[PDB]
C-alpha cells in the first residue's frame, strides 16, 4: 500500500552518496539517517518514502523533527521514530497555540 515513493534512494549508502558536495550547517548523516537525500539544487532535500522536499535549513534544526512537522504521513518516519513521537511533535504546535 505505502511503497518507498524513490525505492533506489532506500539505502542509507545511496543516500549519503549524495552529500558529496554538501556546504550547509546541517549535518549529512543526520539527514540520510532521516530518509533524506539531496537533489544538488542548494540545500534541497527530499525524503525517498514519503517524496517530501525540505529546504532553507537553520544550524539547529533536527532532520527528524522537521520530517515530522511538515510530512507526518511517511511510512518511513513512522517505522523508524513512532506514532507517539510524530505526534508530540503536532500537539506541542497546539499546545504553544492554545497557551
Ligand atoms: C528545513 C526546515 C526549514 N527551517 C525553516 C523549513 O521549515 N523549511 C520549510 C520548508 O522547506 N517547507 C515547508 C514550508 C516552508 C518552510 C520554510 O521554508 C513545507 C514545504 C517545504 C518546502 O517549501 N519545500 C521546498 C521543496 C518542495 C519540494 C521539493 C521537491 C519537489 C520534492 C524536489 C523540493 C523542495
Ligand atoms: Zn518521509
Amino acid at each position: 500500500t505505502n511503497l518507498p515513493r524513490n525505492p533506489s534512494m532506500a539505502d542509507y549508502e545511496a543516500r549519503i552518496f549524495t552529500f558529496g558536495t554538501w556546504i550547509y550547517s546541517v549535518n549529512k548523516e543526520q539527514l540520510a539517517r532521516a530518509g533524506f537525500y539531496a537533489l544538488g539544487e542548494g540545500d534541497k532535500v527530499k525524503c525517498f518514502h514519503c517524496g517530501g522536499g525540505l529546504t532553507d535549513w537553520k544550524p539547529s534544526e533536527d532532520p527528524w523533527e522537521q520530517h515530522a512537522k511538515w510530512y507526518p504521513g511517511c511510512k518511513y518516519l513512522l517505522e523508524q521514530k513512532g506514532q507517539e513521537y510524530i505526534n508530540n511533535i503536532h500537539l506541542t504546535h497546539s499546545l504553544e497555540e492554545c497557551l
